[PDB]
């Protein structure tokens, strides 16, 4: 995250960090079983990583526990990064308390303007490379389709939104795919690509997750 401010331990306390050996992912606790994290982060072996804050240092509140399953969604296009979205299912289920507790789904699609929170503990420079070990956050509104659309000229479907700020200087960056993007109490994105980190006219894009809730709800009680 470039520009964001350290979030405070766990204040995000349905953040999850995928963890192959090392960090490589945040996702969203969405109920004690499963997380719901970005396609481009699929990976076999991974150890989900709740209560966190410092990934380095085991601080007492986290749990590792392992994934038992992970579904891509069907129609994921690596090379557009449309519906970018995958669900992992934990092997045993998270003890849910005051640092550890999931975030609701939407019911209906956030509105351009709305205020969002973004998080995770990925690069925080623009032109440079320095990985947190604390989480960070960054307020930003969701942007007009017309703004994201004219930034990446036919790459954004209806699958998509861009957040951020035209003007630069404040984005999500690598090592923060997968992770969220709250927006009045309800879970409505998930980090999926970008040109570069906060640059001019290139804000963040994300996975639209109101259009796939209904996906979620049915493999979810299927799996
Ligand atoms: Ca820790
Ligand atoms: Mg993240």
């Amino acid at each position: 995250i470039v520009g964001g401010y350290t979030c405070g331990a766990n204040t995000v306390p349905y953040q999850v960090s995928l963890n192959s050996g090392y960090h490589f992912c945040g996702g969203s606790l969405i109920n004690s079983q499963w997380v719901v994290s970005a396609a481009h982060c699929y990976k076999s072996g991974i150890q989900v990583r709740l209560g966190e804050d410092n990934i380095n240092v085991v601080e007492g509140n986290e749990q590792f526990i392992s994934a038992s399953k992970s579904i891509v969604h069907p129609s994921y296009n690596s090379n557009t990064l449309n519906n970018d979205i995958m669900l992992i299912k934990l092997k045993s289920a998270a003890s849910l308390n005051s640092r550890v507790a999931s975030i609701s789904l939407p019911t209906s699609c956030a509105s351009a303007g709305t205020q969002c929170l973004i998080s995770g503990w990925g690069n925080t420079k623009s032109s440079g490379t320095s990985y947190p070990d604390v989480l960070k956050c960054l307020k930003a509104p969701i942007l007009s389709d017309s703004s994201c659309k004219s930034a990446y000229p036919g790459q954004i479907t209806s699958n998509m939104f861009c957040a951020g700020y035209l003007e630069g200087g404040k984005d999500s960056c690598q090592g923060d795919s997968g992770g969220p993007v709250v927006c009045s109490g309800k879970l409505q994105g998930i980090v999926s690509w970008g040109s570069g980190c906060a640059q001019k006219n290139k804000p963040g894009v994300y996975t639209k997750v109101c259009n796939y809730v209904s996906w979620i709800k049915q493999t979810i009680a299927s799996n």
